[PDB]
């Protein structure tokens, strides 16, 4: 049924000018991905003219969906006045005030052009503040391509160092890994390295290891360890911030020293942020002599990304946050009903407006649970829905109960087709 | 004479929500920087309502100046269709075709959200391709905040390792440094490390060590060393690309394996690119199983930055490139005349549309040549001109003979005022 000839023709062009026709690993699918030309509200139109409901929203960036009129007005007005300057602007100050106001711990903020850069600068800040070399991160959790965090970042629960091809021992030896939600297992590792630990980098709701939240007991163990050792507690909320109105740590009853943000804070334009207590952020301050940690960047605090940010935070009201959490609960419940009626043991995890289908047992005719989840991703595309090819999804503010009901009908139909094709 | 009350008031707000009221080290000035609200063509209007001619153009990013109508149209129209997607778009293919066409060695390209990220991914690509740990870079050259390149990066010619506070030995020991334009001094270092060198990272026209071009002899020595050792030759042209129509290495008679680009290639929207021969770029290819080097990023190849890129490259015609080169030659000549008439030993370096005033001997009443250059930066601001506080500047395509003549008058007046204040 599905016509993808214009996607295939773009892919044939792309392979001549990009490696494997790709510029972003996460958006590649075999034999080629679907190419898209426009979005409006909750819906994306592909290059073959097919409109689908988007349930992943640029990897959970687009909390307000596609081309929200209030976002478009603010961004286009900023573009007209100049895209970037070699001087600070009023909107950087306005946006830092707006972001600082979201959480007590966001005393001072610094803007980058991505979450990948913001994670990197939060780790550099902790190393400059402590003058210690090691970082600790969660086994399996993903934090972007920066080489200190591109270690054990693939969903595995093993603690043995495993890094990207070429990441030197010089980097990999200074990143230690802790088991998620295992307080005693975590403290064993952290106590072994306490004298040398600059930071403990967590994600309170890491999607790559199943989108389960950090427990109170595990957050308490790490917060007490950081207070005792002097290690900086960094919460990477680039993806998970959206689960709470004041971010993920606040929802779970905890406080970070530094929080990394991105994605929803600007809801589509390039952004990252490092926010935390004044003392940890003081490594960046250039006002009293050379800073401990220089941090430049051509697009830092550019007024287009600041204007996108002001508009996003204005639209992300407590009422919007509540209503998308209602829709997330409706979506997760409809998926669990559909998986149980189909006779699969797969789980659906998530908080607020985030979810992830976590494939467990591979059904007949699939080599792995991940292959069965890729097949479900393709069947959902045929049935008018975009989700992540390993089960991630989210709600956008343009959605109502009708979109989630349409998704539930597509989800049940798709499961049926995946299972029937595996048995053929 | 100069009124900065609205800038002071923004700074007073900024210090409460950013470290030292700053989000980008390079745009800070004591006691506070000038804040700006808008740009049009070659001119910037500050928050106190004062219009000046911009001769630095967001650190040489804005090759087409501020809010170029054709740039504004392309960007604002792209925004209306969707700022970013979790799927590739037609404009990524169109822009990769446009950029690949600029140099024979740009066979395969990948997009990032910054030059800092692009440098990082080019170093990771060479380490993945060779499976060797070390990189070599130029003593003094700046490549952004990534910790492997944030070593010997502040204008010094010393080869002794000097890194940011907290950069661990595990990083710093794998970055070796070579003296710019010294073939035998460079080959001594590179031969000592040849078995362990993944790459030689250069900038062919590094502004931080005085904006002098790489010699034919030095580029030939490095190209031959890389061919012999299997090290990847990386040219970081994030700033220097603009000196030639086919980039900096081509102008100077050389070929890189990988070229890093940014800034002018999108002329004001967040961008970076890694462009090189197919074999080096193959580490990123996801089309034949898992790639050696995963490379994602929420804003990679976003259609707003791609649309900015297509418009910028379309506007950067051979005719435009020649005209800004002529204006740069006229500007450099007018500065050298003014410095000679004022009795300073200062030099003016640069190629094409780039220049740098290189302060040598401190005149009476200044502790250092750099303090004297900072004073000239402030006097130029008073006389209606923005340049860099250490002498960097550039020409933009909106400029004509009238802007370059106005600059020459302001430059001579400002030098007189700097010298008179130092002697007073
Ligand atoms: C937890 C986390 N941290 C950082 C990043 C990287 O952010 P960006 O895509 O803005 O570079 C991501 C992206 N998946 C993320 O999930
Ligand atoms: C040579 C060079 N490389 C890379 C960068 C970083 O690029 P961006 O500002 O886009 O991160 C810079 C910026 N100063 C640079 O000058």
């Amino acid at each position: 049924a599905m016509i993808t000839e214009k996607s295939a023709a773009l892919y044939a062009r792309a392979v001549e000018v990009m490696p494997g026709g790709n510029s972003r690993t996460a958006v590649y699918s075999s034999p080629y991905p679907v190419y898209v030309r426009s979005g409006s509200g909750a819906r994306v139109t592909d290059v073959d003219g097919v409109e689908r409901i988007d349930f992943l929203n640029n990897s959970t960036t687009l909390i307000h969906g596609h081309a929200h009129p209030e976002m478009v007005e603010a961004i286009a007005a900023a573009v007209g006045h100049g895209t970037s300057f070699g001087m600070p602007t009023p909107v950087e100050v306005e946006y830092a005030e707006a972001l600082s106001a979201r959480n007590e711990t966001f005393e001072h903020v610094r803007f980058t052009s991505s979450g990948t850069e913001a994670v990197m600068m939060a780790v550099q800040a902790a190393r400059a503040y402590t003058e210690r070399p090691k970082i600790a991160k969660i086994a399996g959790a993903y934090h972007g391509a920066y080489d200190a965090v591109a270690v054990n970042n693939d969903g595995s629960g093993n603690l043995i160092s495993h890094a990207v091809t070429g990441n030197p021992e010089g980097v990999v030896a200074n990143t230690v890994v802790i088991p998620f939600n295992d307080p005693e297992g975590s403290l064993e590792v952290l106590r072994r390295h306490a004298d040398d630990l600059a930071c403990v980098l967590i994600d309170p709701v890491p999607w790559r290891i199943g989108l389960l939240p950090a427990s109170k007991e595990w957050l308490d163990a790490l917060r007490e360890f950081c207070d005792a050792s002097g290690a900086v507690l960094i919460s990477d909320e680039v993806g998970s911030y959206r689960v709470g109105y004041h971010g993920a740590m606040q929802l779970l009853g905890a406080e970070a020293d530094i929080t990394v943000m991105g994605k929803v804070i600007a809801a589509g334009m390039p952004i990252g942020a490092v926010a935390g207590r004044r003392r940890f952020m003081s490594v960046f301050d250039p006002s009293k002599g050379k800073p401990a940690l220089p941090h430049s960047g051509s697009y830092n605090a550019n007024p287009v990304s600041m204007s996108s940010g002001i508009a996003s935070l204005r639209l992300l009201t407590p009422q919007a946050h509540e209503r998308i959490g209602q829709l997330g609960e409706q979506a997760r419940g409809s998926m669990r009903t559909a998986l149980g009626e189909a006779g699969l043991d797969w789980e659906v995890n998530g908080l607020g407006s985030l979810f992830r289908v976590v494939a467990n047992s591979a059904p007949a005719g699939y080599d792995s649970a991940a292959a069965a989840m890729k097949a479900l991703y393709w069947k959902l595309l045929e049935n008018g829905i975009h989700i992540g090819d390993s089960g991630l999804g989210c709600i956008s503010t343009p959605m109502g109960e009708e979109e989630i009901a349409e998704y539930a009908v597509a989800f049940a139909k798709s499961l049926g087709q995946v299972l029937a094709e595996g048995r053929a």
